[PDB]
């Protein structure tokens, strides 16, 4: 980093010299008309070559050495120390012509050497290095470099070191004497684009005591730092107030530059600039492989038996238990529907970010508690949280997706289905780092990918499953149950507003359109099976087989017969698995009983919830919701490397 | 790419087969209930292998092997060519109970093979080759691949092949038999956000004629393409509507579907879909070492000084000289201030493109020739074609910049000065291949970078040098002339309307403020010179000063006391420079002796142009502009690899 600073003709030249940047000098132009020759003086801290012809000679500090004078003959300054108050730096150079070695005149530069370092932690270690030399740059990857910013997500006045304890640190380094030369100041700043993306905290008066004010945001573009002798460090905080989006890369800067005061009305010249970057890390989504913290529930408070076998599930399990009841402004299942465990990781700290998206807005929503950062929000029902989920890690034609690949349910492009909001879709997508891919949902009634798959763990392995819905094994299973003799085995037991139905396998087995719409179904299923191979890189080997039903509505689409089992609470081993209410066969549904058959000898244990008994009755909708906290994956988000977007 | 179809318990399936896919096909669900085996026949050009968890056993075309019946055993279905009408495709299973070899059912699959490939050039050597595995994806660099797109530059119809000449080709590729199976369909489509990206045309009725068609764009989202039996290509031609902005990246996304129907208000079901991607190819800058082509130069009729030393320079070239008059709409300067000349490419063809920002809006503008594409647009000074130059390329810290830097004037960030409006700068910065680097052009009244800076080549080398604009050295020249004794020698000479102020270097250089806003200029001046040299990589060795001198305005900014000679016309040796009117010593311009001999020794030629005879005197304004058109880089742009936007 070379710096052009002239001698001046007729005075001399005073100038800050910042470390890290070294001087090319113009003597040339401060000679008198006629002269010859030059030499030079310099003192003790100032190093100084002379350059003729792009050719460097270093120079003593007293010397009688002369040279020609000449516009390609110039001096090369530098320093390797900041100026204390015992310095006098400086370089002077006498002028001659042709006839005698008495200068005829003299000009000199007096330098003040100051070091200014804005420092971030760019190795991503949690700790502020000094001057990294790729912190302005935010590289991907393993080897990548560059500071991270967490986005507040707890929604002109003070704060102290306590409040500002989960933001970034960012710290002013300088070095010098006891005060700038005159003409001389320290700016923060921050572009105006920036300036709805960040927020910087810093104490202005520490003889006040600490007191953190907003320095640079919304309305404030800059702030001018007071400079402190000798070794000094200015602490800021900053804080992201926005993930990534559509517009948005993640990508924010700060600079500070030391400015030189011209004249009145003269904007102040820009001597030095350092920049820092940082990325906003985005929101990320856990799978159902990642180990339970909390099971949260929803329900209405008199769903007895829902909450007495969900309470005796989580007890197998270390897991905590939160219930929560129902409210004016939610849908019955909006624990599921309206809320999405997610989190957010920096190095020096991370934690669980809630999304809330309330069916008729928000009315205080925590109530969560205070451990989680909270982000809340012309819809359809595909807008829900239940159309969205995420996959295990996967690799596919050899590119690994360490996070997983969310999921999110759609109709088929040409279709003029429904599909979940631009701005929804945007988000998950610019957050990178879990490259989304969207299914098919649109054949069903309420539209949620949760209604048709699911993901467990394969116990004692790093392996998992895919789960998916099949009317076709829900069909097979009837027929033979039916050829077994079992056709007027009956449904709904102990639904006493069903009873009337009198449903049986063979009524079930001789209603022919329902048979054509559910044929019908399991293409949409296939479709869907295949995308899901396609994206996620699973064989057939990868997938198991859940008999579902569904009966059709006037635009085509699908509601469940019987309730879904695939939408279930993983917790590792235990799965709590919607409880079917099929045909009993010797005193066992014949449903659940074929599910154990296929879980039970991979390790999975099946726990049958009931959450319908308590509505005497089954039409399709769900009434209680239940959601997973999961600890965060192992793997740093900021280790991948996204394609180019 | 596996794909699931099943076969029907109690019914055929018929099934369309693309090629590059395979099927997988569940045998168990269509067993009726208490079958306990299965085996099977197929036809010549079907290929099965009965997969029993996950292992892959090859089946012969009519064997007697039997299989257990179980939910995981089933089959995988592959054809390698394309059914004729003499196919019959086919796979036959049979079922078997426990007691006795005779089928008790059987369940088949009909099978239509056929090729579909949507294909471009993505290997980029200007003939579309047969399915690129990679003509999905676009990456940069000499290994990268991907089709790329030219923006239609020339501004419900019928066109010939001779109209979509210079567009992109974009071949649909079929092969199979006289027609596809009873309710598919093939769809061409692109998604609503492209649609104003792109355009593509077809012939609809080719029996008809070949009238070309647009198929796809504004408005139009899908096209039925009909089915051609046997081997076919159908040729589409593809334009893009717009270079890459921000928000836009530049890559379109263009799909064909084989669309299954289903029923009645049902939508079809996509079964195979092929996507290509295509990259809207940069607008491109050329630096003046660049081979020049044309000349084009702008001036009022009567001044014959100028015209008449612009064609003899051009005449000691072999470029073509293009004479441009006034405009009502447009300033006296308008053909370097209001057009630009740029180029953009294609694999396949290239021309050049001119950027058109005409002063009072466009009132027909070609005029230019047919030769050129053309593209036309609270504005300053700032936005102005003299405030945009771009430098050769160079290489920094390493990174190659193999099409140069663009360079545009601006103001300090924290200035509130003027700065090039924010579409023109998104424009330029979203080309990505020129990385665009903002100088300081705000010191200066009209406030371009072209008033102070230019390149020229070194003739005989692959080097070249940044000419900067140096108060000092024109302060330093006057000074030795009045040390010489010159001190009376008078400027303007033959400039009738400067007489009276007789303006001599004693004048100048005794006038103390002139000395003191020239100082300030200066550093202005070398501001810029160290931004250049870290942005291109530059030392003082590829720089030449040449002396200027500027007055100042009220608002403390710069116009040219005398005319600027950094802004000159470059054809490769040969410099047309503005006349400076300068001091006469010995009867020659003290200026002109000064710049040639920095100049000539280095082999460069110069000529300088007088453009203010015409007016009798020089307030600081040039009522003349000039422009080389120039062959583009030889390095193609799609080799580069920018980095991550
Ligand atoms: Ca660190
Ligand atoms: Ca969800
Ligand atoms: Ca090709
Ligand atoms: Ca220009």
């Amino acid at each position: 980093r070379e710096r052009t600073v002239r001698l001046q003709y007729g005075s001399r030249v005073e100038a800050v010299y910042v470390l890290g940047t070294y001087l090319w000098t113009d003597v040339y132009s401060a000679a008198p008309a006629g002269a010859q020759t030059f030499s030079l003086k310099h003192s003790e801290h100032v190093w100084v070559e002379v350059v003729r012809d792009g050719e460097a000679e270093e120079v003593a500090t007293n010397g009688k050495q002369r040279w020609l004078l000449s516009p390609s003959t110039t001096l090369r300054v530098t320093m390797s120390q900041a100026s204390t108050e015992a310095s006098s730096d400086k370089v002077t150079v006498n002028y001659y012509d042709e006839e005698g070695s008495i200068p005829i005149d003299q000009a000199g530069l007096f330098l003040t050497a100051i070091e200014i370092s804005l420092d971030v932690d760019a190795d991503r270690d949690g700790v502020v290095e000094k001057n990294n030399p790729k912190k302005a740059s935010w590289t991907w990857g393993p080897e990548g470099q560059g500071a991270i910013l967490l986005v507040n997500c707890d929604r002109e006045k003070v704060y102290s070191k306590e409040d500002l304890k989960d933001m970034s640190q960012m710290i002013l380094r300088t070095k010098g004497p006891d005060r700038l030369p005159a003409g001389y100041e320290i700016v923060l700043y921050i572009s105006m684009s920036d300036s709805d993306k960040v927020g910087v905290f810093y104490v202005e008066n520490p003889f006040f005591g600490q007191r953190y004010i907003h320095i640079l945001g919304r309305r404030k573009l800059y702030h001018v730092v007071k400079y402190t002798g000798g070794s000094a460090e200015l602490l800021f905080f900053v804080e992201g107030l926005c993930f990534p989006d559509e517009g948005f890369s993640g990508l924010v800067s700060i600079h500070v530059s030391l400015l030189e005061y011209m004249a009145q009305d003269i904007p102040l010249t820009p001597i030095f600039t350092d920049t820092v970057i940082f990325r906003i890390a985005p929101w990320i989504m856990t799978p159902n492989i990642l180990p339970p913290v909390s099971v949260f529930v929803c329900c209405m408070k008199d769903n007895y038996l829902f909450l007495k076998e969900v309470k005796n599930l989580v007890e197998k399990t270390n897991c905590e238990l939160k219930v929560c009841f129902q409210y004016l402004n939610r849908g019955d299942r909006w624990i599921q529907d309206e809320i999405e465990f997610g989190y957010i990781e920096a190095p020096h700290k991370g934690f669980p970010v809630v999304l809330d998206s309330p069916r008729d807005g928000n009315l205080v929503k925590e109530l969560l508690g205070p451990d989680f950062g909270y982000v809340t929000r012309s819809v359809t029902s595909l807008d829900s949280f239940g159309n969205l989920e995420v996959s295990p890690p996967v690799t596919v034609n050899g590119k690994t997706y360490p996070l997983g690949r969310i999921l999110i349910g759609s109709s088929f492009p040409l279709s003029g289905g429904r599909r979940m909001t631009k701005v929804v879709r945007d988000f998950l997508k610019a957050q990178q780092v879990q490259a989304p891919v969207e299914l098919y949902s649109d054949w069903l009634t309420v539209g949620h990918v949760d209604e048709f798959m699911s993901f467990v763990p394969i116990p004692g392995t790093k392996k998992f499953l895919l789960l998916m819905a099949s009317t076709s094994a829900c069909y097979k299973l009837f027929r033979e149950k039916q050829k077994d003799g079992h056709g007027e085995a009956i449904m709904f037991k102990g639904l006493g507003g069903m009873s009337s139905k009198r449903i049986t396998i063979n009524k079930i087995l001789s209603n022919e359109s329902l048979v054509q719409e559910n044929l019908y179904f399991q293409r949409c299923l296939d479709w869907n099976r295949d995308i899901l191979k396609k994206e996620l890189g699973l064989t057939e080997q990868d997938i198991i087989d859940l008999p579902a039903l569904f009966k059709m509505d006037e635009d085509h689409r699908a509601r469940a017969f019987f309730p879904n089992m695939v939408n279930m609470i993983v917790l590792d081993k235990d799965l709590g698995i919607p409880k079917p209410f099929g045909p009993q066969v010797e005193e066992e549904c014949c449903l659940e009983m074929h599910v154990r058959g296929l879980l039970e000898p991979l390790g999975l244990e099946c726990t049958f919830i009931d959450d319908i008994s308590a509505y005497h009755k089954f039409l399709g909708e769900v009434h209680c919701g239940t959601n997973v906290r999961r600890k965060p994956f192992t793997f740093k988000w900021w280790h991948m490397v996204p394609s180019r977007r």
